[PDB]
Order: C-alpha cells, then structure tokens, then sequence
C-alpha cells in the first residue's frame, strides 16, 4: 500500500520509504543530530533529567528549561514546543514518555506540517524512565507515520529518523521494518 524496500545507505543505518517519507533508524547520541525538529521524551512536568532527556536538556541549555516550566505552569499540556537552544534544530517538541506513543508521534507530524518543516529526529519514545516495551514503541511510531501518509497529510515532511540509545533496541526497530516491507 505504502511501504518500500528496507536497505542500508550507511553502516548501521537502515531505511525504507513510507509513501513520500523516508523513514530511517540508527543507534547513537541524538544530541549530535541536525533536523528541523528534535523530539525529547520527558515527564508530565517537562523537567525530567534521566535517560536521553538529561542529555537533551543539558545540551539545549537553561533558556530552554525555563520555557518548559513557564509553559508547564500555564495549562495542562500533552506536549510542548520550545526553541532549540544549543541543539542543531529549529524547535524541540517535548512529549510525555508515558503517553500513548502513536498519539504523540501523530502530534509531532501535524506540528511539523504547520511549520512547513522537512526533517524530524526522535528517540525510542517511552523506553527510558517510562519503561514502555521497545516492540510496542516501534509498532506505534511506524503506525503513526503510516496513518499520516494514508490520510494524505504529508506535504512538507520528507524525512523521519529514529536515533536510538541502545543497539539492542535498534534490532527491534529493524525487525519491525522487515515485517512491513513491500
Ligand atoms: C546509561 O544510560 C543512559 C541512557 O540514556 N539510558 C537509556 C536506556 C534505555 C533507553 C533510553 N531511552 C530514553 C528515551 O531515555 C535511555
Ligand atoms: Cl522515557
Ligand atoms: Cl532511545
């Protein structure tokens, strides 16, 4: 229906088309990535400093931490959008690691279209302190992209990359891609 073939354009990187979007996975440090949006998997108070969130908030800087607590004390947010600070992005989207991962990724995609952005980089959302299972997280991330494509919503978004802290979790994402392959 939408899925292309799984291949490797670089050592340790795996990709496939999902409609007009190139979907990629790799292991490494997400704070070294460049993309229009980088996603942070945080807590419901937007101030977690454990797992990948520690590295993202430290590298982003204190002006970003204050955007987070200022917005947190304004309304009940499901996610928040901040500046990039010292990360190589235009915005950070902070999602709640314990929330439904398909819902969180759908919201990220919609917000990126609203800004006419082309590239997104995210971690394996919820696999840190939220302790969601890696298989369920992989299934949810890829389902969200499939649904966005199916609805004809992808216009500006062309590349979605998951940069994963543990190589063992990358293996789970690769297997999920091969299950879907066209
Ligand atoms: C030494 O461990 C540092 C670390 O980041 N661990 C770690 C381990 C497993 C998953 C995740 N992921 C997220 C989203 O936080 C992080
Ligand atoms: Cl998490
Ligand atoms: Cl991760």
């Amino acid at each position: 229906m939408f899925y292309g073939t799984v291949s490797s354009p670089d050592s340790g990187v795996y990709e496939m088309k999902i409609g007009s979007i190139i979907f990629q996975v790799a292991s490494g440090d997400i704070t070294k990535e460049e993309a229009d949006v980088i996603v942070n998997s945080t807590s419901n108070s937007f101030n977690l400093k454990a797992g990948v969130s520690k590295a993202i908030l430290e590298c982003a800087g204190q002006n970003v931490e204050r955007e987070c607590s200022q917005q947190a004390q304004q309304r009940k947010n499901d996610y928040i959008i901040t500046g990039g600070g010292f990360l190589r992005c235009k915005n950070i989207i902070h999602v709640i690691g314990g929330n439904d991962v398909k819902s969180s990724v759908s919201s990220v995609l919609q917000e990126c279209e609203k800004k006419n952005y082309s590239s997104i980089c995210l971690p394996a959302i919820g696999t840190g302190n939220a302790k969601q299972h890696p298989d369920k997280v992989a299934e949810a991330i890829i389902d969200a992209i499939e649904d966005f494509v199916q609805k004809g919503s992808a216009q500006s978004v062309k590349k979605v990359k998951v940069v994963i802290f543990l190589p063992q979790v990358l293996d789970v994402f690769y297997a999920n891609m091969k299950k879907r392959e066209g």
